[PDB]
């Protein structure tokens, strides 16, 4: 079976671990370590197909060296993570983006952005600025709260199937 190699990638505290814990173990953790950088296996099926998915869920200080280039490089699929009561952690999506395209010599990455913490009563960023944004970037746009499970797996699944139209090109 197909391993897909998917990476979380955004601001701190936005809810990358809260996500990748929800999607791979259907729990949510609230006070997850914010400074450990770790991958997760999943099995799961994607339309008809049994497929293996590996998660890494970034975290650290961001280190421009050969050898992290070389393995961000290896990643299939960028899940771009910032929290909706967050601005800045969204105007740190434009630097996310650059340094994937960078690394990846392509600026056709299969890429995901993601507004969490939908479930807040505090919102800064409206949907439609952070959906025009993602319509300028030709990639999909899918709100989540790793807190209530509201399109988690919408978020890695429509990554996914951003990689097989990548791939069947
Ligand atoms: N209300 C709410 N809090 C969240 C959500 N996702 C994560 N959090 C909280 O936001 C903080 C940072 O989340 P975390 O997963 O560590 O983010 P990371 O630094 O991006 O890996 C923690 O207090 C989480 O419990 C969410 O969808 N809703
Ligand atoms: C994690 C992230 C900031 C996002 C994905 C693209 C690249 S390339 C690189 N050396 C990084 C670091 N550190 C990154
Ligand atoms: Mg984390």
């Amino acid at each position: 079976m197909t391993e897909y190699k998917l990476v979380v990638v955004g601001a701190c505290g936005v809810g990358k671990s809260a996500l990748t814990i929800q999607l791979i173990q259907n729990h949510f953790v609230d006070e997850y370590d914010p400074t450990i950088e770790d991958s997760y296996r999943k099995q799961v099926v994607i339309d008809g197909e049994t497929c293996l998915l590996d998660i890494l869920d970034t975290a650290g200080q961001e280190e421009y060296s050969a050898m992290r280039d070389q393995y961000m490089r290896t990643g299939e699929g960028f899940l771009c993570v910032f929290a909706i009561n967050n601005t800045k952690s969204f105007e740190d999506i434009h630097h996310y983006r650059e340094q994937i395209k960078r690394v990846k010599d392509s600026e056709d990455v299969p890429m995901v952005l993601v507004g969490n913490k939908s479930d807040l009563p505090s919102r800064t960023v409206d949907t439609k600025q952070a959906q025009d944004l993602a319509r300028s970037y030709g990639i999909p746009f899918i709100e989540t709260s790793a807190k209530t499970r509201q399109g988690v797996d919408d978020a890695f699944y429509t990554l996914v199937r951003e990689i097989r139209k990548h791939k069947e090109k």
